[PDB]
RNA sequence: AAA
């Protein structure tokens, strides 16, 4: 059992417990291929190793080996053949691949190669190489493999910064991980910009990196400093590196600024390079949604003639793009929610209902997204289905998710409005009386609350 | 990646 025990000591994709959902594998592979072709990084060993791991998980071990050989080939060709400790991730993945394929003598050869380097570098472990480069590689693998992995990814980069606070690579990984984690909390009450100072430092230490600049710009926009952020957008757009990536995030920036035409132009250019990107399709859909809203507000909700044809174009284009996003990544929960909401605008309540029903079964990494699912379904039930019974059920389910948020507040307010409406038709509706007491209780008005609960108890005679 |  010596071989397997040794393999478990290696630091590589096989031992990093990457959270990779089978339903997210097609999208992951597309994003890995996009990164190989279009993300300009100093080293590409990591991303080829991840492609090899993906091929392995697909049952394509020979294809996996080709990606590991490419990782080794690129290590020397683009860095003057110098020896680099990142190669140990590749060698670890070779050892595992050959173990799985039954090429056990070769597996041992790669273990021996790793051991030889750990000894040369006075590493304390025989196979587990302790160096910041491999902490970074572990972090980048985690960061690519889905939101479930992001606290772990951030901790990989943090471990490096605790020793070397001006390390450019881990500064960047820490900032990106922190930015995405801030995004998970962006609608929670009293959320804070933990990623802002990390992003400033990452830009300082990586001055040619336009990817980091556009994230800094977006966080500045979040924090009400749009003008400062736009300066970073312009710097990034002046650099040719990583364009689909600079363009996707700059397009978000411009959309949120209100320059929707500019956003769409950037996104359509990005789509030429990465047509499978679910982020691009979702962002394009959001641009059409914004233009739909613009048309409605200019025609006070009653477009006719060409304006109506334009509105329908926006609705059907947003549906097309949100459908494209969820076909490619069926676990993309918020794209389903935008899609359901757009089917309401198209007047297709059955397809809205279908997508809400799918959403109600999902288990999002961001648990608070279920508040929005219940809230918007409750509104659909109230306003499109004319079902107060089901609206109440789902407003209550949103409220039962206790985390304080924009949507939980809206759910309390929507329930209050619905119940007040029902009481104006029937002042002695016992259920509505107690629900109004519940609402007042959640708001803090304990005397008004108990009045209504009491009143409701009285009624039960 | 909605918000
Ligand atoms: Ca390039
Ligand atoms: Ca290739």
């Amino acid at each position: 059992h010596q071989v397997k025990d040794s393999l478990e000591q290696l630091r590589c994709h096989f031992t990093w417990e990457l959270s990779i959902d089978d339903d997210e594998m097609p999208d992951l592979e597309n994003r890995v291929l996009d990164q190989i072709e279009f993300l300009d990084t100093k080293y590409s060993v990591g991303i080829h190793n991840l492609l090899a791991y993906v091929k392995h998980l697909k049952g394509q071990n020979e294809e996996a080996l080709k990606s590991l050989k490419e990782a080794e080939n690129l290590m020397q060709e683009e860095h003057d053949n110098q020896a680099n400790v990142r190669s140990l991730v590749t060698w670890g993945n070779f050892a595992w691949m050959y173990y799985h394929m039954g090429r056990l003598a070769e597996a041992q050869t790669y273990l021996d190669k790793v051991e030889n380097i750990c000894k040369k570098l006075s590493n304390p472990f025989r196979y587990r190489m302790e160096c910041p480069e491999i902490d970074c590689e572990e972090g980048w693998a985690l960061l690519k493999c889905g939101g479930k992995n992001y606290e772990r990814a951030k901790a990989c980069f943090e471990k490096v910064l605790e020793v070397d606070p001006e390390n450019p690579e881990s500064s960047a990984g820490y900032a990106i991980s922190a930015y995405r984690l801030d995004g998970f909390k962006l609608a929670t009450k009293n959320h804070k910009p933990f990623s802002l100072l990390p992003l400033r430092q990452a830009v300082r230490l990586n001055p040619d990196n336009g990817y980091i600049k556009v994230l800094l710009a977006l966080k500045l926009q979040d924090e009400g400093q749009e003008a400062e952020g736009e300066k970073y957008i312009e710097e990034a757009l002046a650099n040719m590196s990583s364009q689909t990536y600079v363009f996707r995030y700059a397009a978000k920036f411009y959309r949120r600024k209100g320059s929707v035409d500019k956003a769409l132009e950037l996104l359509k250019k990005a789509l030429q390079e990465t047509p499978t990107s679910v982020l691009l399709h979702h962002q394009i859909g959001l641009c059409y949604k914004a233009q739909m809203i613009q048309i409605k507000e200019a025609t006070k909700g009653q477009p006719r003639g060409q304006n109506r044809e334009k509105l329908d174009k926006m609705i059907r284009s947003a549906i097309f793009h949100f459908e494209s996003a969820v076909e490619k990544k069926p676990t993309f929960e918020v794209a389903h929610l935008d899609l359901a909401r757009m089917y309401i605008e198209a007047g297709n309540h059955r397809k809205a209902e279908e997508n809400f029903q799918k959403l109600l079964c999902m288990k999002p990494v961001v648990e608070e997204t279920m508040q929005d699912i219940h809230f918007h379904y409750g509104r659909f039930q109230e306003f499109q289905k004319k079902s107060d019974v089901n609206a109440i059920i789902h407003y209550l389910k949103a409220i039962k998710i206790e985390q304080a948020s924009l949507t939980r507040d809206k759910s309390i307010n929507s329930l209050k409005k619905l119940v007040l409406r029902k009481l104006r038709r029937k002042a002695l509706d016992l259920e509505s009386l107690s629900l109004l007491g519940f609402v007042y209780k959640l708001e803090g008005n304990m005397n008004e609350a108990e009045e209504y609960y009491e009143r409701a108890e009285r009624l039960a005679a």
